[PDB]
């Protein structure tokens, strides 16, 4: 750990040295990383994922959301949960948080037939265990958000809220709304990828069990933009926050699956 690990674009437009991806520590050099590409014709299909059972996902609320220096980030607390969707447990969902550019086609961790989309939302969750860590301790959700002409109305509250977090360490609270404001309508989300994977930022775990959904949601051009307009990555406020993507990983011998 010779400096702090960041993405490359803050490489490139400061003259602070920083450790950009290839060069991550922690576990982030290991095997079973993500993000990855997915050929969707060639993940099989398994009968075993069936749909999603969100709680507390339609429910209003006032979250507070944050910038942490390489995303913004919702604090979920708990106060939402997932079961089915072929997931061996429930998961408690801990925190909400994107990865995105400023060109349509950027701004994904994932691609899919080799096509990035415009960002990629992630929605933690952690699994409830039995007595006896695991391959599958976290769950994230990944959403595909394309750009487009249609002003997406259940984003507005937290598109609203970076304006009053600039700068890393900010925190404020959302206008009143729910996870699901968010979301794609729930019938579209019976679509789904499936595979074993890492965390996308250091340490990179090899625990998470990813669920990527072939739907994407609609968002505006300018709801994408407003990302990198009101956000930076440092409080000197000199790199815009943008292309917090990690490079494309190699599946090697994993399969991916889908419902
Ligand atoms: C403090 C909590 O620790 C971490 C560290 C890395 C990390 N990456 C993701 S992501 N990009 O969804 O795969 S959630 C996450 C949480
Ligand atoms: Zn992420």
């Amino acid at each position: 750990a010779e400096s702090h690990w960041c993405y490359e674009v803050q490489a490139e437009s400061s003259n602070y040295p920083c450790l950009v991806p290839v060069k991550w520590g922690g576990n982030c050099q290991k095997d079973r990383q993500s993000p990855i590409n997915i050929v969707t014709t060639k993940a099989k299909v398994d009968k075993k994922l069936g749909r999603f059972f969100f709680s507390g996902y339609d429910k209003k609320q006032t979250w507070t959301v944050q910038n942490n220096g390489h995303s913004v980030m919702m604090l979920l607390e708990n106060k939402a949960s997932i079961s089915g969707g072929g997931l061996p447990a429930p998961y408690q969902a801990k925190q909400l948080h994107l990865h995105w550019s400023d060109l349509p086609y950027k701004g994904s961790e994932h691609s899919l037939d080799g096509e990035h989309f415009a960002m990629e939302m992630h929605i933690v969750h952690e699994k409830e265990k039995g007595t006896s860590d695991p391959e599958d301790e976290i769950a994230v959700l990944a959403f595909l958000v394309e750009a487009g002409t249609q002003v997406n109305e259940g984003f507005q509250p937290l598109v609203e809220a970076l304006s009053n977090i600039p700068k890393p360490e900010m925190s404020t609270t959302m206008a009143e709304s729910s996870l699901l404001d968010l979301l794609p309508k729930e019938e579209k989300l019976r679509h789904y990828f499936r595979y074993l994977g890492s965390l996308t930022t250091p340490t990179c775990d090899e625990k998470v069990v990813w669920t990527v959904f072939r739907e994407p949601i609609q968002l505006h051009r300018e709801q994408i933009l407003a990302f990198s307009q009101k956000l930076y990555y440092d409080k000197e406020q000199t790199v815009s926050m943008k292309d917090n993507v990690r490079p494309l990983q190699q599946l090697g011998q994993r399969t991916v699956i889908k419902s």
